[PDB]
C-alpha cells in the first residue's frame, strides 16, 4: 500500500525504465514497480509524494 501514479506518457517500456532508474538514483532503496501497458506506477518507500511525483516527472514522462 504505497503511492500510486498514473502517467499518460507512459506507452512502452521504454517510459517505464527510465522512470524506475530516476527514481532509485535520486531516492535510495526505493522500490519501483512499473507497468507502461496499464500506464501506471507503483512506489514504494520515498521522499514527499509530491517530491517522487516531480522525480517521476524528473524522467521526462508525466500526466501533466
Amino acid at each position: 500500500a504505497g503511492l500510486s501514479f498514473h502517467v499518460e506518457d507512459m506507452t512502452c517500456g521504454h517510459c517505464a525504465g527510465v522512470i524506475k532508474g530516476a527514481i532509485e538514483k535520486t531516492v535510495p532503496g526505493a522500490a519501483v514497480h512499473a507497468d507502461p501497458a496499464s500506464r501506471t506506477v507503483v512506489v514504494g518507500g520515498v521522499s514527499d509524494a509530491a517530491h517522487i511525483a516531480e522525480i517521476i516527472t524528473a524522467a521526462g514522462y508525466t500526466p501533466e
